[PDB]
């Protein structure tokens, strides 16, 4: 049973995260969807992303922001 969050949905980039979770959107979906808090100014404001875990873009997008938050986080050194 999966719940619908198309794939993306709307185009992120990975300067509108401020936070990734990973939680399913609904409970009766298989694994955990994941979640994008965005900063403010994104055409999402208020919403929470979800990504389809099951594709294969969600992969590098979510691994890229791993990186990219390690870098807001403030991890240069």
């Amino acid at each position: 049973s999966k719940c619908k969050c198309s794939r993306k949905g709307p185009k992120i980039r990975y300067s509108d995260v401020k936070k990734l979770e990973m939680k399913p959107k609904y409970p009766h979906c298989e694994e955990k969807m994941v979640i994008i808090t965005t900063k403010s100014v994104s055409r999402y404001r208020g919403q929470e992303h979800c990504l389809h875990p099951k594709l294969q873009s969600t992969k590098r997008f979510i691994k890229w922001y791993n990186a990219w938050n390690e870098k807001r986080r403030v991890y240069e050194e």
